[PDB]
């Protein structure tokens, strides 16, 4: 029925306990969106990108919780656009567990503008939408408090960004934006 993943950005920028209060925010919003037809998967992206659990493991062991405390951070730049590039291609590729004919859902958080990625969103977002993936991005802190860095959140996010994109002035204001995320996503 519905395919959930998150790319979040693990980058050296966000400091131990900001990033354990994003780990806190997807394991909540995964719980409260969590339904026998929904799977969940998660990638993790700086300049490396691990993917912490498939739609697969997911199924076989359904505990946000449980699959998110692990996760460590990558540290290092931000690789936004290669991120979302290896999401749509291994996230939710088939032999991951993804289910053809499955809603695509994608939510992106990070906490700076693309920096050092070798691909551009023009060679990301494109393929995205071919692949039917809609995309909820959460943009925190200062990086995107300006009319050019909000810009950036519209390109990663689906049409329109009124309706795809947050941002949020720091990572505890996140549980500020867990309901809206909710009822988008089941809207
Ligand atoms: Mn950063």
């Amino acid at each position: 029925d519905s395919d959930i993943a998150f790319l979040i950005d693990g980058s050296g920028s966000i400091i131990p306990h900001d990033f354990r209060r994003m780990k806190e925010f997807v394991s909540t919003v995964m719980e409260q969106l969590k339904k026998s037809k929904t799977l969940f998967s998660l990638m993790q992206y700086s300049e490396e990108f691990r993917i912490h659990f498939t739609f697969k493991e997911f199924q076989n062991n359904p505990n946000p919780r449980s699959l998110v405390k692990p996760i460590t951070q990558l540290l290092g730049r931000t690789h936004t656009a290669t991120g979302i590039r290896k999401v749509v291609r291994e996230l939710f590729n088939i032999t991951n567990g993804a289910r053809k004919n499955a809603f695509k859902i994608l939510v992106v958080i990070t906490d700076g503008e693309k920096f050092g990625d070798p691909l551009g969103y023009e060679d990301v977002i494109p393929e995205a939408d071919r692949e039917g993936v809609i995309r909820y991005v959460i943009g925190v802190g200062d990086a995107f408090r300006s009319e050019k860095s909000r810009q950036e959140l519209n390109t990663i996010a689906s049409k329109p960004p009124r309706d795809h994109v947050f941002q949020v002035n720091n990572f505890e204001a996140l549980k500020t934006i867990q309901n809206q995320l909710r009822e988008k996503i089941f809207a």
